[PDB]
Formats: C-alpha cells, sequence, structure tokens
C-alpha cells in the first residue's frame, strides 16, 4: 500500500491516538525474505556482537550490529530504511508537534534464541532527541506461544499493556520517551529485528549541549 496512503491514513491517525502503530506485511514477501536473508548472512559472517552480557562461561543476550544502509549485502536493509524514512517524511510534521529532521543508522538486533531477553525500559528517558521509535521484524512463521520473544509495552500512564508479536515482514511505531516503558520477553527462537530511531529537531538541538 503506497507509503504517503499509509501514512496519511493510517501511521499518522493511528500515531497521535495510541501512540503506537502496527503495520503488517509492510514490505512483502519477496522483499521480507530478502531482508530476512541479507540479516541472517550477517549473523553468519559475525558482523553481530557476542550479546549483550546477561551475567566463568557467561551467557550472553542480545547481539547488535549497526547498519548504514549501503553496506555491501545490506542494499535490501538500506531499502528498508529508505522506505522507513519515506513513511515517516510523508507524515512530514504530522506526527506530533515534532519536526522529525533526521535519524540514527539502523540498528540489526539478534536474540540468538537462548532464553535471553531485554529487561524493560525506555529508550529515551533523557531527551537525547529521539522521539519515534521504528523496528522491523522478519521472523517467517513466529509463534510467540512456542518461540516467546514478545514484546509488551505499557503506552502512557494506562492500565494493563500491549503486546506485539515479532511477525514477519511487520512494522512498529511507537514514542521512544516514557510514554513508551518496553521489554522484549524471552526467545527461544533465533529472532531479528531491525530499530530506526527518527530525531525531533528542537529535542536534538538542545541536546547537542552535552558532547
Ligand atoms: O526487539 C524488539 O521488539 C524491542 N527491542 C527493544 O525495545 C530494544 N530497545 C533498546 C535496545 C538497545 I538501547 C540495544 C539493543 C537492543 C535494544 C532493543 O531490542
Ligand atoms: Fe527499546
Amino acid at each position: 500500500l503506497p507509503a504517503l496512503k499509509l501514512a496519511l491514513e493510517y501511521i499518522v491517525p493511528c500515531m497521535n491516538k495510541h501512540g503506537i502503530c502496527v503495520v503488517d506485511d509492510f514490505l512483502g514477501k519477496e522483499t521480507g525474505q530478502q531482508i530476512g536473508d541479507e540479516v541472517r548472512a550477517l549473523h553468519d559472517t559475525g558482523k553481530f556482537t557476542d550479546g549483550q552480557l546477561v551475567s566463568s562461561k557467561d551467557i550472553r543476550g542480545d547481539k547488535i550490529t549497526w547498519i548504514e544502509g549501503k553496506e555491501p549485502g545490506c542494499e535490501t536493509i538500506g531499502l528498508l530504511m529508505s522506505s522507513m524514512d519515506d513513511l515517516i517524511r510523508h507524515c512530514n510534521g504530522k506526527l506530533g508537534s515534532y519536526k522529525i529532521n533526521g535519524r540514527t543508522k539502523a540498528m540489526v538486533a539478534c536474540y540468538p534464541g537462548n532464553g535471553t531477553g531485554y529487561v524493560r525500559h525506555v529508550d529515551n528517558p533523557n531527551g537525547d532527541g529521539r522521539c519515534v521509535t521504528c523496528i522491523y521484524y522478519l521472523n517467517k512463521d513466529w509463534d510467540a506461544k512456542v518461540s516467546g520473544g514478545i514484546l509488551r509495552i505499557f503506552p502512557e500512564g494506562k492500565a494493563q499493556f500491549a503486546d506485539i508479536e515479532p511477525k514477519f515482514d511487520r512494522l512498529l511505531f511507537f514514542w521512544s520517551d516514557r510514554r513508551n516503558p518496553h521489554e522484549v520477553q524471552p526467545a527461544y527462537a533465533t529472532r531479528y529485528a531491525i530499530t530506526v530511531w527518527y530525531f525531533d529537531a528542537d529535542e536534538r538541538a538542545r541536546a547537542k549541549v552535552k558532547y
């Protein structure tokens, strides 16, 4: 579905209402599978880290690697990034009062599927400039009931919580600040995700006064 259409008709209305927005079958099967393969290639080649230390012979969790998008063998990933930027672009000045002028590189995360997950947290608690978190999942035929790895977010100050499964070709958007505390439940199977954070012009500008 047309980026502009999707953005104007779904992402914007949805984001400003729930602060969270899930979009299924974003790029498509062939493309999704393509991204999946490149990601896996990076894993095989050994571009990921050993994983966040969880503990002699300790247990490591999520492994990461930063992808600019033009690295050899990451064309489709670079394509997802550009496609993500396109969506945001159409949401120009539509998401909150924010004015997105930039983003970080892509963070590819891999929970090895050895029980590790990720503690409840807030992506941007100190106002480093990130206003929107964007995550793309590439796990074909994922079954949380079997492999776990659910992403649990606690939107706003509302009771209860929303559960988002790292479904294949799924794209997710959510406020990065205190409004969206979240955690990644233990994953008993390889779980890949690609994350990109979008910067708000003003918040980022005044944050620069730190380096
Ligand atoms: O994978 C998901 O669905 C959700 N991930 C996260 O919230 C998440 N948030 C922050 C993270 C950092 I600073 C570093 C690695 C992984 C990571 C994460 O994976
Ligand atoms: Fe996070």
